[PDB]
């Protein structure tokens, strides 16, 4: 007659219990095998809250009981009505005898604030062909109240999904020295799209979009926390309205030396700390994230961790070994490729390589010995900041060459940098080779030649190989997956967990991290151009090229060999971050594999997924719309290219994006180690900077690295993206135990789970193999633990989260 039921919820406070009680909130059961004279399923009597449950977090559970007869058959799904003001954070319903089970997780705002009532389905899996029938117009009624209208400012309580391009970073109103230009949209500007907000132009210009206080996202890509300390993605806001001022004010007043002097000055900065005002440590202390990237003395000293990089020796940055192991095992690990011919070449208009052949020391080996057994790499920056260097070195207080690394891989398998290039623009408006040195000032030009590649390595990782590659490129993908796969598509269940905090951090990141004048634009080296560069990159920006192996050949350090147990073998074995990645990759692919049929049986059911297909279709010509028209997008007609979509996505969501993210402050977080940026060109002979760097080999280094202020403010910053927030889910979990009934993808997940174990034990086993520390070491003695699934909270070097969350 009556069937019992148990609500979860959270109050707004977590992220009194009696005000829940009494007609404050309705919930109506929907049949999913009972329908009305329109075939939709029948809905029972509202129905309140009765009492607290007398589990975990901030979570209360509250007794319903519903009537329900024959008549009704089986629930399926429900309404739910909240008719307080506030708005609460619904976890769960769960009905007693199966056992039903509804895994919500959706903030519920009052009743009249929506248009239609709030509905949520059953756990249970179905492709749009297996709907029960009295769910079908319920499903696609809740996609179309999701892609809504495509106007409006968005509100707080909207979850409205649609796209707009990159032009709501620019601040025209406010300077026209603050105009950027829209990105997104044309061939010049070529950029994927972000979630829109509608909040309308600006004054000055009508393609622009106005500033505002909040950038919307749509309401549960707005996780809340139960600990403050963990929405890590708030601490970029107070970074750069807050505490960046009052470091700025430190400086203003003196109250601290404008420049570093020495190294030493650097490694202060974790050890003593810095002398601070009192009212700069008074802003920082109460800030709920912020505070968690210090200690401090309460009045004036604030002291940042020890960087990773510097926790054994504290110079081992500095040697040739750890500048080359850095680009297969460091923050950036992914844009060295092969040389196959030499001098290398570029693919612009003038621009070859003035590197010769002659000068190198290979160990011994020849340069046709080199190329053969390809040995021969580099980190190749040449074409991409030519394009860029006239109008960088144009700003005040930066100059960049464009850059190109040679390196050799040498017998015991370590990489040796043989030679570096340092190019200006060879326009008549207006190019030199650096060898290694160990001793004289040919080691001192070496090292500032070696900062200049890092510079220019750091911005390329902070804006492309991260950035771009990562938040960005995905965030369409989120987009199309809430507009066109409902919650109870398959599809939808294995991809959604890898968007988790996606469009959240990119929002926040819009308005404060890569915002005209924001953090990035203020610390890195391209200044104002810094976005549009990742623009010229997307031009480039392959899909199907984000497969590892796929990126492991295209780049000439893997070639493809079906004998090899992932079906490439690596042209440099001991590529840390390729070897490990492919462990992920390798399961990550089994568990796709396994899942996707146990929804599709042949190639037709995906070419006849409607929701699949609308789903693959917009995420192609709107989401990445100004590539639509490139030939390699797969075309979503097999199982076999549903289950490469599906693979690719969640690599670069979890692994890829971790192993590019968590590295930054442990590397980072020593400034001469990854300077973000470069203040002056080599100083020529005849010139006090000159006898400078003859004399006083670290201030020439620090005077030519990124100033100690905006040092400060990027120290800051990796920091708070080098963190694992305590509520994280990672790679191989899910946040709810029943996030389906299907009892053989939770099978196939534990399966999933438990391989991803075997695996960190197998990297555990690699760092701890002596014969292998060149590159899982190194001098900084630093084990490569990047893309160890599992991780604890905090700065810890490791640990693969879902998605792309901080
Ligand atoms: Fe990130």
């Amino acid at each position: 007659h009556k069937i019992k039921g148990t609500v979860v919820l959270m109050p707004k406070n977590e992220l009194n219990l009696n005000a829940f009680l009494g007609r404050s909130v309705s919930l109506q059961l929907i049949s999913a095998t009972k329908a009305d004279a329109h075939g939709k399923g029948k809905v029972g009597k509202d129905t309140f809250l009765e009492g607290i449950n007398t589990l975990g977090a901030g979570e209360s559970a509250f007794n319903i009981h519903f009537e329900w007869d024959g008549s009704m058959g089986i629930p399926g799904a429900f309404y739910i009505k909240n008719y307080m003001q506030v708005e609460f954070f619904l976890k769960s319903l769960t009905l007693e005898a199966g056992t039903i089970r509804f895994v919500c997780n959706s903030w519920v705002y009052n009743t009249k604030l929506y248009k239609s009532v709030r509905i949520f389905f059953a756990n249970h899996t179905y492709v749009p062909s297996e709907t029960p029938a009295p769910l079908v117009s319920y499903r696609e009624e809740e996609l179309k109240s999701l892609r809504g209208n495509g106007t409006g400012e968005r509100k707080e309580y909207d979850r409205i999904y649609d796209y707009d391009v990159y032009n709501d970073l620019g601040n025209p109103d406010k300077s026209e020295k603050l105009a950027r230009p829209v990105l997104g949209g044309s061939s010049t500007f070529p950029y994927p799209r972000r979630g829109r907000t509608g909040r309308g132009p600006t004054v000055t210009d009508p393609n622009t979009e106005k500033q505002g206080e909040v950038f919307y996202v749509p309401r549960d890509e707005n996780l809340g926390h139960l600990k403050s300390k963990d929405a890590l993605e708030i601490g970029t806001k107070s970074l750069s309205q807050i505490v960046q001022p009052a470091f700025e004010s430190a400086f203003d007043l003196k109250s601290t030396p404008i420049e570093f002097h020495s190294f030493q000055d650097v490694h202060d900065l974790y050890e003593g700390g810095i002398k601070l005002p009192r009212d700069v440590i008074s802003t920082i202390i109460p800030l709920p994230v912020i505070k968690e990237l210090y200690r401090t003395d309460g009045q004036h000293i604030l002291k940042f961790p020890q960087p990773h990089v510097v926790q054994v020796s504290q110079s081992a940055w500095m040697t040739d070994e750890e500048f080359a192991r850095e680009m297969i095992a460091g923050v950036n690990p992914c844009v060295i490729r092969g040389l196959e011919e030499f001098p290398p070449k570029s693919n612009l208009d003038p621009q070859s390589s003035k590197i010769t052949a002659d000068s190198l020391d290979l160990d011994g080996y020849t340069m046709d010995e080199a190329l053969g057994s390809r040995r021969l790499f580099m980190l190749d920056y040449h074409d991409i900041f030519m394009p860029y260097v006239r109008q960088i070195n144009q700003l005040n207080s930066a100059k960049t060459y464009a850059t190109r690394t040679i390196l050799f891989l040498r017998e015991d398998g370590t990489l040796k940098p043989v030679a570096i290039e340092l190019s200006l623009p060879h326009s008549a408006g207006d190019s030199q080779v650096v060898l290694p040195a160990k001793e004289g000032v040919e080691s001192t030009i070496w090292l500032l030649a070696k900062a200049y590649v890092i510079v220019n390595d750091s911005c390329y990782h902070q804006l492309m190989s991260h950035w771009l590659n990562t938040h960005a490129a995905m965030e369409p993908f989120v987009i199309a997956t809430h507009r066109h796969l409902s919650v109870l598509h398959p599809i939808y269940k294995l991809l959604t967990p890898h968007y988790r905090n996606n469009m959240n951090i990119n929002a926040l990141a819009r308005q404060s991290l890569i915002n005209a004048n924001g953090i990035i634009e203020t610390t890195f080296l391209p200044s104002k151009y810094s976005v549009e560069m990742s623009s010229a990159v997307y031009k480039n920006w392959v899909f199907t090229d984000q497969a590892l192996p796929a990126d492991l050949i295209k780049r000439g350090v893997a070639i493809k060999d079906p004998s090899t147990p992932h079906g490439v073998r690596l042209l440099i074995e001991d590529y840390p971050y390729a070897a490990d990645g492919l462990e992920i990759w390798a399961a990550i692919k089994t568990w796709v594999q396994e899942y996707v049929p146990l929804y599709y049986a042949r190639d037709d059911d995906v070419k006849n997924d409607s929701e699949l297909q609308h789903w693959w279709k917009e995420a192609v010509e709107k989401g990445h719309g100004d590539l639509k028209d490139k030939p390699w997008w797969p075309k979503l007609q097999t199982l076999e290219d549903l289950v490469e979509v599906c693979l690719i996505i969640i690599w670069i969501a979890s692994a890829l994006h971790a192993a590019v993210n968590f590295g930054q402050y442990p590397y980072g977080g020593l400034i001469m180690n990854r300077p973000t940026a470069s203040r002056r060109l080599l100083p020529e002979k005849g010139t006090p900077e000159y006898e400078e760097m003859i004399n006083n080999h670290e201030k020439a280094y620090l005077r030519t690295i990124t100033s100690k202020l905006p040092t400060l403010i990027s120290l800051s910053v990796i920091e708070i993206l080098s963190r694992h927030a305590s509520d994280e889910v990672y790679l191989g979990q899910r946040d709810n135990p029943h996030w389906t009934s299907d009892s053989k993808a939770l099978q196939a997940f534990q399966k999933f789970g438990n391989k991803l174990k075997e695996i960190e034990e197998k990297l555990v086993r690699r760092n701890n193999d002596p014969s292998l520390q060149g590159n899982r070491l190194g001098p900084v003695q630093l084990p490569y633990t990047l893309l160890y699934p599992s991780s604890e909270e905090g700065l810890t070097f490791r640990g693969i989260p879902n998605s792309i969350s901080i």
